[PDB]
């Protein structure tokens, strides 16, 4: 019965599961295409009411993040491995650079089940527009 926002969760699950699944970002991930990385993510987070987008190599450099900085950079927060690891999809909470925020994480696998990477859809707590 204690929730720590359900259905955010479950929304930015299910986005990243979607995003993860595309076969055009399964092979520009396979590729290391950033820019085709970057066409096929921007209309989605245009699109999405998530905060953020993060796309993340086997190893969890980022492929993609809004920041571009960021980019070529490690997920460092601990919560990717599951996803990385041993390929579950599940909701995580953490404050990464952009603020304290609910995430769905799910990898990105090839057509025979390996991990070649994760997306991570997120939404920063304090922005949630309450009820
Ligand atoms: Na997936």
């Amino acid at each position: 019965e204690e929730r720590l926002h359900y259905q955010v969760g479950q929304r930015a699950l299910i986005q990243a599961m979607q995003i993860s699944a595309m076969p055009e970002l399964v092979e520009a991930v396979q590729k290391r295409d950033l820019a085709r990385i970057k066409a096929l993510i921007d209309p989605m987070r245009s699109f999405s009411d998530a905060t953020y987008i993060t796309v993340g190599d086997a190893s969890g450099q980022r492929l993609y993040h809004v920041n571009p900085d960021e980019i070529g950079k490690s997920m460092e927060g601990g919560d990717s491995d599951e996803a990385l690891i041993n390929a579950k999809s599940y909701v995580s909470v953490r404050k990464g650079s952009l603020g304290s925020s609910l995430r769905g994480k799910s990898p990105i696998q090839d057509a025979t089940g390996k991990v070649i990477g994760i997306v991570s859809v997120g939404y920063t707590i304090e922005q949630l527009e309450h009820h």
